[PDB]
This record gives C-alpha cells, structure tokens and sequence, in this order.
C-alpha cells in the first residue's frame, strides 16, 4: 500500500506531541514532556485509499536543531505547526521553512501551516495573518485544537492530500 512519510515541525510547546497522539491514539495529552524523537504509524483510509502514515514527531527545543536536516532529508511533507497563543511560534515558523526548503533544495514541498491551541481564547496570532504566511509559500492553513480534535484530522489528511499533488 502506499506509505506518506508526514513530519511534524516546530517551536518547544506548541502542541507537536498531542496533536499528533490526537490524530493516532484519540486521546489528549495533557502534561509537558519535551520530544526528542518519536516515530508514530498507522495504517488509515483517506479518499479511498488505504494507506499507511508514517509520522515523526520531532524536537522543538532547539538544542536538538542538529537533528534537522536528517528529518528533513527523510520526510515528504510536513505540518509546521505554531501555536495561536505564541506570537513568537508563529515567528520561528520561518525558519523551519528555510531550513526545509534548502534541504529539499525545493520551492514546493508539501506542507501545511498549522495554527494550534485554537480552544485558547489568548490569541495574538490573527487567522488572516497566518493566512497569509502560508499563502506566500504557496499552501493551506488550518487551525487545529489537540485538545478538543477540532481540525486535527483535517491538519494531517490535508498534508497527504498536497504530498499528492506533488
Ligand atoms: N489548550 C491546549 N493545550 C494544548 C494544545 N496542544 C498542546 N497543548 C498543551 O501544550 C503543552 C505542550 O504540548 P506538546 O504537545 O507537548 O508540545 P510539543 O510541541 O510537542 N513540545 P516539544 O517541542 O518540546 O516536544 C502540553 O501541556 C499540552 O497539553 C491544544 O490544542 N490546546
Ligand atoms: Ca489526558
Ligand atoms: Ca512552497
Ligand atoms: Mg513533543
Ligand atoms: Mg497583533
């Protein structure tokens, strides 16, 4: 069956981890255990298809930034996600980006902007905002809540669905 190698980047905090435990396990993550590294798979049909998710979950603390380039070496697309509540989050997705599009040595890699927490109501990063970021790199924005799964599973079947236009 077809495999899509989905990882999922960005800023320490900003809800990486239980999105993505969210999406496999249906269950939120409440407590703050920082990633390293975790690897998640699971087989899923999405538009028909049966396919197999194979999902890094990755560091945000960036004394493990070295492990970057490896990941991104790997991955087909990737859910950069900050949070609505950390205007700097929103900031440091920039640099992911970067990094992502050297390594790729790619103006069009399958991503897709995540803005989390959105059940938060201490918003300082607007919707059109963000928008507007993804619109420059030329792909979707949705806003995802791991602790309700309001637009979870959009975030990560949206990601398979650019992979696929690829
Ligand atoms: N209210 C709310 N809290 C969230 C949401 N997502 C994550 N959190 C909380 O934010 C904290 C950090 O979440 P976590 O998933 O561990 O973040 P991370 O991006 O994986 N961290 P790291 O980069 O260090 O591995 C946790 O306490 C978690 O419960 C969300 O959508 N809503
Ligand atoms: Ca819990
Ligand atoms: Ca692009
Ligand atoms: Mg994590
Ligand atoms: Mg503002």
């Amino acid at each position: 069956m077809t495999e899509y190698k989905l990882v999922v980047v960005g800023a320490g905090g900003v809800g990486k981890s239980a999105l993505t435990i969210q999406l496999i396990q249906n269950h939120f993550v409440d407590e703050y255990d920082p990633t390293i590294e975790d690897s998640y798979r699971k087989q899923v049909v999405i538009d028909g298809e049966t396919c197999l998710l194979d999902i890094l979950d990755t560091a945000g603390q960036e004394e493990y930034s070295a492990m970057r380039d490896q990941y991104m070496r790997t991955g087909e697309g990737f859910l950069c996600v900050f949070a609505i509540n950390n205007t700097k989050s929103f900031e440091d997705i920039h640099q992911y980006r970067e990094q992502i599009k050297r390594v790729k040595d790619s103006d069009d890699v399958p991503m897709v902007l995540v803005g989390n927490k959105c059940d938060l109501a201490a918003r300082t990063v607007e919707s059109r905002q963000a928008q507007d970021l993804a619109r420059s790199y030329g792909i979707p924005y949705i806003e995802t809540s791991a602790k309700t799964r309001q637009g979870v599973e959009d975030a990560f079947y949206t990601l398979v669905r650019e992979i696929r236009q690829h």
